[PDB]
């Protein structure tokens, strides 16, 4: 089932991993442009959601507040997770927020295009990325409303 | 994760529930036009999949062999599950086959449009339909290749 509390259009938030406590960022200078961060708030950690309609109903594009790029998550090229201009021009810009079956307070950030979920862990390279496979706790996220 | 063995285009199959053992049918005479059946093989239990591309990548339309209609699963009108002409002209004609997390040999027939899954049970009206909510064993299906 979809996560029951998905931010409305225009609502700003951070995406913080339940267990690592790190947040996603999306920036335009210095690789990796999309990764996780353990530290203080910076504006490149701020997102809003473009609410999908039509063929994108129940999917969302994750849009950077300061730079306007949207996230992508793919298996078709490297890097597998990154950002891009265009307000969701590509299929792999669209995400579903799926409630965890055993922890009602968290969700996975799921790509239908790549059948993958974003993860964040404090050890084990690569510490952030996407993943197609079994369910692990490092795949669980919160919306942190600002 | 998506069910690892999804029939290729042109491959005919029945959809049989793991536990009830009943099969889905899709017919053009006599309500309910889409429901489940406990009995012998009839052609209205035969389907192929239209493989989605683009915005429909990893989704499929479930197309009747004898009558060509595709299934729909929705929460916008009654009946919530039915069939329709058009080879997938509507968003609620598109389905994902999602492997069960605890039984690798079965999957749910999932609607992104309605955040619902098809179910079949031997008692409890309605015995067949779609459902948005917790995971139950009556939501688990097999492809039965013919």
């Amino acid at each position: 089932v979809n996560f029951p509390n998905i931010p409305a259009e225009g609502v700003r938030f951070r995406l913080r991993a339940r267990d690592s406590g790190y947040v996603i960022y999306s920036r335009t200078e210095n690789d990796p442009l999309v990764w996780h961060y353990n530290g203080p708030p910076y504006d490149d950690q701020l997102f809003t959601l473009i609410h999908g309609t039509g063929s994108r109903l129940n999917l969302y594009a994750i849009k950077s507040v300061p730079n306007g790029r949207v996230l992508f998550s793919r298996n078709s090229a490297s890097p597998t997770v990154g950002n891009i201009v265009g307000d969701g021009t590509y299929n792999d810009n669209w995400f579903q927020f799926i409630q965890d079956d055993n922890d009602a307070n968290s969700f996975r950030i799921y790509s239908l295009a790549s059948d993958s979920v974003l993860y964040s862990r404090t050890t084990g390279a690569p510490q952030f990325g996407n993943y197609t496979g079994p369910k692990f706790d490092d795949q669980l996220w919160h919306f942190e409303i600002v």
